[PDB]
């Protein structure tokens, strides 16, 4: 599918594209190899999709916390390079693209938000997000507002989110404890939302809107990255990089991203990539070209990075880092920033509160464990004939009745519908591991070719415990755990915004019950 003899890579339009491209020519000079810089909106979405067919560019840069999703699905060629180029970037930058044991990028840089201020309107920026309605009351009599960044990601909205105690995963990262709908984030997602009530910042404020004003003096601060700066160097704003303001005496937490540069596992052109990536890019000369279009931020170069710590702005974005946290890059970061994004938009926008809203965002953010605990636990087993003794851990009271209940319904489902299992799994070729990858491939379309209902996920769920009743017979155990990540993952990937509707598993244990 992918052209040989070429490159192509994609980068977000945020980033200095130009500048990647004259990395890009300097390539095509060498080698005669013609380099193409792309920058799809939404291309951390389309990746996944068209890389899972085969296509898509050789090469993707994004924020690391992405790529393990990415490495998951198999999309992603294992990067190796020497120590030699390993010893010239900063060992916690390649710990950021590490998973599995197996590197799945090159680290470029570090990005963390930082406060930008206008200094001819804020010589001393706040301190603190408490001083903040005050100030906006003070610059509104001048003609001018405090704060205005970008609400429709929940990237921007994060520091403040984190700052009284929200998290995603407790860290290595613990998935079963997400801390999306705990005390410390409601308080902070209600300081957002009170600022906008009180009328100190608009709902409908996005990149654009708050990049524009910042850039024609009408607000006195804003919250962005270093790939911000170059904009504003040329408004002539008179700006400061600052550490955030403190939420309730703590720091604002930002989630820090490494900006990694992927190779895309269907790519004919791996070797042009890595020497693209390892002696054109990752070099002095390379990083320069694109930090000039879009700063960077602190960069993984270390020869490079010694120049840059010099900066002000560099020392303020290494400031907000370490009083944030790195991303993880594991593969349910996609829905917890799904779920966080939507939380932000509708509590805003005043469509739900900030309870309705953070709650559904911890349904979200847990849905794909919950329901992996359950299927999984349903199919040994039924397998097996003896149920697992573990404890369920948090939100175990859900998973305790969901198993209960589908025991109850899918048992009910595969004594009715035995003729069908039997003649649908009789006509199927179950043997072997391989044959197993093949019966997920045909789930997967069923189930997604089909209505949406607890009956037809009753039976998803029912026909994968039949099919695990048979591979233990096989002595194939070792291959359920596989069926079962299969059905929970068409389920959440599917079924997501339906499942958060019903409220998740406790809609399913109300639905069938008695
Ligand atoms: C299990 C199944 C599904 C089927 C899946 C399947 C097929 C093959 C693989 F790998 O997954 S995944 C899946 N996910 C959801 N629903 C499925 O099937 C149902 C319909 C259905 C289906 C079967 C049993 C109970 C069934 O009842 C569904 C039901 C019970 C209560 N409410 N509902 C909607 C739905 O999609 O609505 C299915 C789909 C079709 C099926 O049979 C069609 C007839 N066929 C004739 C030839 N013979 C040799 C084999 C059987 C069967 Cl047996
Ligand atoms: O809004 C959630 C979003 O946050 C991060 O994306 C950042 C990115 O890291 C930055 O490089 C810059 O481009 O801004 C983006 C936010 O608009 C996560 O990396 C991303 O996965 C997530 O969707
Ligand atoms: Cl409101």
């Amino acid at each position: 599918k992918i052209e040989e003899g070429k490159l192509v890579i994609w980068i977000n339009g945020d980033k200095g594209y130009n500048g990647l491209a004259e990395v890009g020519k300097k390539f095509e000079k060498d080698t005669g190899i013609k380099v193409t810089v792309e920058h799809p909106d939404k291309l951390e979405e389309k990746f996944p999709q068209v890389a899972a067919t085969g296509d898509g560019p050789d090469i993707i840069f994004w924020a690391h916390d992405r790529f393990g999703g990415y490495a998951q699905s198999g999309l992603l060629a294992e990067i190796t390079p020497d120590k030699a180029f390993q010893d010239k970037l900063y060992p916690f930058t390649w710990d950021a693209v590490r998973y599995n044991g197996k590197l799945i990028a090159y680290p470029i840089a570090v990005e963390a938000l930082s406060l930008i201020y206008n200094k001819d309107l804020l010589p001393n920026p706040p301190k603190t997000w408490e001083e903040i309605p005050a100030l906006d009351k003070e610059l509104k009599a001048k003609g001018k507002s405090a704060l205005m960044f970008n609400l429709q990601e929940p990237y921007f909205t994060w520091p403040l989110i984190a700052a009284d105690g929200g998290y995603a995963f407790k860290y290595k990262y613990d998935i079963k404890d997400v801390g999306v709908d705990n005390a410390g984030a409601k308080a902070g997602l209600t300081f957002l939302v009170d600022l906008i009530k009180n009328k100190h910042m608009n709902a409908d404020t996005d990149y654009s809107i708050a990049e524009a004003a910042f850039n024609k003096g009408e607000t006195a601060m804003t919250i962005n990255g270093p790939w911000a700066w170059s904009n504003i160097d040329t408004s002539a704003v008179n700006y400061g990089v600052t550490v955030l303001p403190t939420f309730k005496g703590q720091p604002s937490k930002p989630f820090v991203g490494v900006l990694s540069a992927g190779i895309n596992a269907a790519s004919p052109n791996k070797e042009l990539a890595k020497e693209f990536l390892e002696n054109y890019l990752l070099t002095d000369e390379g990083l320069e070209a694109v930090n000039k279009d879009k700063p960077l931020g602190a960069v993984a170069l270390k020869s490079y990075e010694e120049e840059l710590a010099k900066d002000p702005r560099i020392a303020a974005t290494m400031e907000n880092a370490q009083k944030g946290e790195i991303m993880p890059n594991i593969p349910q970061m996609s829905a917890f920033w799904y779920a966080v994004r939507t939380a932000v938009i509708n509590a805003a926008s005043g469509r739900q509160t900030v309870d309705e809203a953070l709650k559904d965002a911890q349904t979200g953010s847990e849905l794909y464990r919950q329901s992996l605990e359950i299927i999984s636990r349903y199919l040994r087993e039924q397998a097996t004939g003896a149920a697992d003794t573990a404890p369920m851990g948090a939100s175990g009271a859900t998973s305790r009745k969901a198993l209960e209940t589908l025991r109850r319904v899918g048992d009910g489902v595969q004594r009715n519908h035995e003729t069908a299992f039997q003649g649908m799994l009789r006509k199927l070729d179950i043997k072997n591991e391989d044959d197993v990858k093949s019966l997920s491939r045909v789930m997967i379309h069923v189930f997604s070719d089909g209505v949406t209902n607890w009956g037809r996920i009753v039976t998803l769920i029912s026909f994968g415990a039949f099919v695990a009743k048979h591979l233990k017979t096989i002595n194939q155990e070792s291959c359920i755990e596989p069926l079962a990540e299969s059905i929970t993952d068409v389920l959440v990937r599917t079924k997501r915004d339906w499942l958060v509707k019903q409220r998740g598993w406790d809609g399913f244990v109300e639905f069938f019950h008695v």
